[PDB]
């Protein structure tokens, strides 16, 4: 099992600039590396990485994904003097050279390999690599926007040259499209390419047609490459997360890529001067957390654009926060995306359903408390209960004098205790984060859990249950959400609940990415609370889950299955999650059907352009 996250960045790369007069080319800055890496830095980030030292990319390696022409070319710039290096860089569209700048550009493609190889070779989990210049623009036989060499397409073929890889997902989250990337994968089916980039009707730069959502892939790649354009500035978080919920992830998690890279381009944050969107960096932590169960975790963030030198650190220093495995910010104010992005969404669905089925349309961290008289061995990060306290039995024989009363067991007025003290180290500490409690009554245990927690304070209570029957919780006030996956059919009554009744994995993955994370984060919980009375899918699930409530999630286990409780155990600790590896059209329906039963009330769900009256 591999542990810690790579930080590959060299001094170096920040020594090389432009030269002359050019305002296209003005913001590429050395500058940006510093004020990233002191940014980690200062919030104590660098030092948690293991720093993998920077190398020359070879030769060969470079002809992995450009010409003999185009290399020769370039590697003649170090004798170039200015006049020289502007009638060279004037060849091609928004770039300019340096005498320093091949060197660089090996320097940032053997970063890039470095990190693939720490990554592949199971020295780290996954890892971040700080390099300049940027690739995803760059092309076989042409630099094109500040960008010499592809970086991340290097690192896609080199993985599948040296480790067999069959399939590999690359996620380009940079306001600009990856040109390179799509060039060089369009017809290959085994590198998923995945962009969102500002479009604006084909009036942004680089201006092509084929950036468009109907660049679906050619030949045996169709369906392999997937567009977003946005068409109007100003995109938010819940555009973002929308784009990911209902195009993204489920296309990824169907796809099951063995390594994940993304060319981390943060000019897509809020402030940038060439993106101009409104997406707060901490949406970067989620962006990246949502990832994670993707190939073991095993994530290879590539640095690309990122032009706000006051923000760039910001967005960098989330992305890092999140690979660490640091718990994600509470994002609030969610909501509906806006009709340009569910046109584009709803385009680009439409468009890529012929190729994934789930697009078509009709027309110490953990705290583990387990049952008395047992020991396991649980991970590193993760303690029992320290016994109770004496205002903690004060509190539990007053809710039973007070409440149910009659009861004289006394494994379940500990198992009672001890959820509360978890609450209790939860929320009223920066201690511990998660915990999970197996109990014994679970009418008495979910009282006491939900009402303990809400007294914490908790503002909102999100509720995951996993069983029959009614348990008793209140879905009348606006502060507690339940999402019930039952057997029977039940009904869809009421908007402050999600009811779901083999493929059935496929089924449940798709209900947890298209209703029930979009409800989730608009809901913005402080403390989920996971119910499972007496499957296989409940490691991504609570994997998933840890983004809401800033990662405080209290389960409560009606079953002494040492499988199941290893496993919330080691999802809880934040261990990798194994992969999965073709829905019931039943289930579908009643997906869709609980989408237009809740989406008026909810906006994350919609994947379509709303219909006046
Ligand atoms: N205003 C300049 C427009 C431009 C041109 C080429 C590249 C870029 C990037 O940000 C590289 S990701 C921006
Ligand atoms: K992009
Ligand atoms: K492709
Ligand atoms: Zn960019």
């Amino acid at each position: 099992a591999a542990s810690g996250s790579a930080l590959i960045f060299d001094e170096e790369m920040s020594r090389y600039k432009l030269l002359w007069t050019d305002p296209e080319c003005e913001i590429e800055v050395p500058e940006r590396l510093t004020v990233s890496y002191e940014a980690l830095r200062t919030h104590g980030l660098a030092q948690r990485c293991k720093a993998v030292p920077v190398r020359q990319a070879t030769e060969q390696e470079i002809l992995l994904a450009h010409s003999e022409e185009y290399l020769e070319a370039v590697k003649q710039t170090p004798g170039m003097n200015v006049e020289e290096l502007m009638a060279f860089s004037k060849k091609y569209n928004a770039v300019y050279f340096h005498q320093n700048i091949y060197h660089c550009a090996k320097l940032a493609a053997g970063a890039t390999l470095q990190l693939v190889d720490s990554v592949m070779k199971r020295e780290v989990r996954n890892g971040m690599a700080l390099v300049r210049p940027p690739g995803h623009h760059s092309q076989r036989s042409a630099a094109n926007g500040f960008c010499v060499f592809n970086n991340v397409a290097f690192a896609a073929l080199y993985a599948k040259k040296n480790y067999n890889l069959n399939r590999i997902l690359i996620v380009d989250w940079d306001v600009h499209h990856g040109q390179g990337i799509q060039y060089c994968f369009e017809e290959d089916p085994s590198v998923l390419y995945f962009s969102w980039h500002r479009y604006e009707h084909q009036s942004f730069w680089p201006n092509l047609p084929e950036s468009d959502y109907s660049s679906v892939g050619k030949g045996k790649g169709s369906g392999f490459n997937i567009n977003l354009p946005w068409n109007k500035v100003g995109m938010t978080n819940s555009d973002y997360l929308a784009a990911f919920f209902h195009v993204l992830l489920p296309v990824a998690y169907e796809f099951d890529p063995e390594l994940v890279i993304v060319s981390a381009g943060f000019d897509s944050a809020i402030g940038d001067p060439e993106g101009e969107m409104c997406a707060l960096p901490e949406i970067f932590a989620h962006l990246t957390h949502l990832l994670m169960p993707l190939a073991a975790g095993k994530m290879c963030v590539v640095l690309e654009g990122g032009y706000n030198l006051t923000s760039l650190g910001q967005s960098v220093c989330q992305t890092v926060h999140s690979l660490l495995g640091d718990p994600t910010p509470r994002i609030s104010g969610l909501g509906t995306a806006c009709d340009s992005a569910l046109e584009s969404i709803q385009n680009v669905r439409n468009v890529q359903s012929s190729y994934w089925s789930s697009f078509k349309h009709l027309a110490v961290r953990t705290v583990v408390v387990p049952p008395p008289g047992v020991e396991l061995t649980l991970p590193k990060n993760c303690q029992h209960s320290g016994d109770i306290s004496e205002s903690t039995a004060k509190e539990v024989q007053r809710i039973r004098d007070k409440h149910f009363h009659d009861l004289t067991d006394q494994n379940i007025l500990r198992s009672l205790g001890n959820i509360i003290s978890v609450l209790d180290r939860m929320m009223r500490s920066d201690e511990v984060c998660n915990g999970c409690v197996v109990v014994s009554d679970l009418s008495v245990s979910v009282q006491c859990a939900l009402q303990h927690a809400l007294t914490e304070p908790a503002e909102r209570v999100l509720v995951v249950y996993v069983g029959d029957g009614e348990l008793p919780v209140k879905t009348n006030d606006g502060k507690v959400f339940l999402v019930q996956i039952c057997t029977k059919e039940t009904e869809d009554k009421c908007v402050n609940r999600l009811t779901l009744c083999e493929s059935l994995t496929a089924g449940f993955m798709q209900a947890l990415l298209g209703l029930i994370l979009p409800v989730a984060y608009e809901f913005n919980p402080a403390l989920v609370l996971g119910i499972v009375e007496e499957m296989r899918v409940w490691g991504h699930m609570t994997c998933l889950i840890q983004g809401l409530a800033r990662g405080r999630m209290l389960t409560l286990l009606q079953g002494y299955d040492k499988d199941l409780l290893e496993l919330t155990v080691s999802a809880l600790s934040g261990a990798s999650i194994s992969p999965l590896g073709a829905p019931k059209p039943e289930d579908v329906e009643m997906m869709e059907k609980q989408r237009q039963r809740l989406q008026e009330r909810w906006g994350l769900l919609r994947c379509t352009v709303s219909e006046s009256w």
